[PDB]
Formats: structure tokens, sequence, C-alpha cells
């Protein structure tokens, strides 16, 4: 459901994972984030170009139809900006306006429900907050807005992503942090935790849950398989344990949150394509668990 949700990234490119049409994405995914919009020569602006050639000749018309069909089935499909190789910058009023204008143009052209912020080359809260309010003014209160910070971006309420998320809390759907490709990090208790453990999930999610985000605004993002990231993969049972620990105080590791957060949004994975390469094991197990919360 949207209320307890699984977000999955669908690749607009071929990286060796299983190539998929939008219509191939498993039913477990409630929010599908299309990865990614491209930067342009205009500061802050993006565009989307379906990789028809790299995706076995998948046409714009079929992509649009597949998006509409997902929406008829109650799913949301959003455009993700950034990615590891992204070069989008939103660091001025002009680039904030160009971002809002271009993202809304892409949304209207393809029928997307909203946007995922996945800039990995910097996040300026002064200008991204302005950009997101401009975009929200165009798209209205039903717009889906997600963010996929790296762990370094949510270590305190002072992180650029964290400050932005708080500034736009009333229009924010969920922060699906990437609990992977990460060095060691502090948890909300001030102790050092390592990726690939239940405690990294719960102790770092705690910083968000205690730092002004609603439980419905916090999602656990993981790699779908060991092929999907350089580090931080965990078995689905580990993701489900972390979800249990945060929502109902069961299956915790050494780290015990002070509270329970039953409205925790759910989970996220990079990517639906790597999930498919791995037999949909991750979405089968995590999806069933999230949709049973």
């Amino acid at each position: 459901s949207l209320k307890h949700a699984v977000t999955g990234y669908w690749q607009n490119f071929n990286n060796g994972a299983t190539v998929q049409k939008i219509s191939d994405v498993p039913s477990a995914y409630d929010i599908i984030a299309v990865a990614f919009a491209d930067a342009t020569t205009t500061p802050g602006a993006v565009t989307f170009n379906l990789d028809s050639a790299g995706l076995g000749g998948y046409t714009v018309d079929q992509f649009k139809a597949d998006v509409r069909a997902k929406q008829a089935a109650g799913k949301k499909v959003i455009i993700s900006v950034g990615g590891e190789k992204g070069t989008v910058s939103v660091n001025s009023s002009a680039s904030a306006t160009n971002f809002a204008n271009s993202v809304y143009s892409v949304m209207r052209e393809y029928g997307f429900d909203g946007v995922d912020i996945d800039l990995e080359n910097g996040l300026n809260p002064t200008y991204m907050t302005q950009a997101l309010r401009a975009l929200s003014a165009k798209a209205g209160p039903d717009m889906i807005l997600t963010m996929a910070p790296q762990t370094i971006d949510m270590q305190s309420t002072q992180g650029g992503y964290f400050q932005t998320a708080l500034n736009v809390k009333d229009i924010l759907t969920v922060v699906n942090m990437q609990y992977y490709n990460s060095g060691t990090m502090l948890g909300c208790d001030g102790k050092v935790y390592a990726q690939g453990t239940v405690d990294f999930l719960t102790a770092l999610a705690c910083i968000q849950l205690e730092g002004g985000l609603a439980p419905s605004q916090v999602g656990l993002g993981l790699p779908a398989s060991t092929r999907a990231a350089g580090g931080g993969y965990v078995s689905p049972s580990v993701v489900n344990a972390a979800l249990d620990c945060l929502t109902k105080a069961t299956n915790c590791g050494s780290f015990k949150p002070s509270k329970t957060y039953p409205d925790l949004r759910g989970a996220m994975t990079w990517s639906t394509n790597w999930d498919a390469t791995a037999g949909n094991a991750w979405s089968n197990s995590v999806g069933a668990h999230v949709h049973a919360l």
C-alpha cells in the first residue's frame, strides 16, 4: 500500500542487471522510482530520455501506457533526479526555478506522480527548499516527494538533506535513506555502527525518527542483492528484523530504540532489475513483511 510502502528503483539503462519494462516490475512495489532524469546545459534543469535502444526497443508510447497501468493498479511512479553519475546542481534562485519548471514538465509529459531527490554531488538546503516549494505550487498537494540521502547526509538535523526534509516536512512522502555503500556511522545513541547489520538500520533510522520526521516519512533503503552495491547488502530477514524492531520492539539487535514507531513507512531497494536477477527474493520477502505491518 502507499501507507506501508516498498519503493523500488527501475533502471532507465542497462548495467548488466535484468532488463525490465515498467510492466515487468513486481506487484510488491508501491512506489516505482524511474532512474534517472538527465542534467542539461541549463543550471538546475533536467530532462528524461527513455533508453529505448538499451532496453530492447521499449517505446515511449509503451512506457507511458505501462505507467498508466501501474497507476490504475494503485501504484505511484515518480522520476528520480541524480544518481551516482548525476551532475544536477540546485544552488541559486535561477537553478531552483529551472529545476521546478523542468521537473514539472517531465512529470506532465510522462504522467509521473512526483519526484525523488537523489543528488549525490551536493545538496544545498537554501535552494533545494525553494525549488521544492516552487514545484509543489505547480503539482499540488497530491505530489509524491521522496528523497534518497546517503548516510553522511542524515547524521544530524544539520545535514543538507535532513534540513531540506524538515523544511518541506508537510509535503514530504518518505526519506528512503541508502543504508549501503557506507563507511561506519554514528547511531542516535552516539555509538559507531557498520553497514550490513540490523543495528546499522535501526540506530541510524532512530536519528530520523527522533529528529523531527514522522514515522511515515522514514524508509529503510537496501541493495536488492550483493550485485546491486559494493557493500551493505543484508538478507531480507535482516530488513524484516529491523522493521520489527522499530515498529513493534521485536527482533532488535544490540540497539534498542527507546520507542516503537508502528507507522514506519517501509523499505526501499536499488533496484527492481537487480531484484529480478536475484529471483525477486528481496521483494517477495520484504514486500510480504511490509504489507503485513
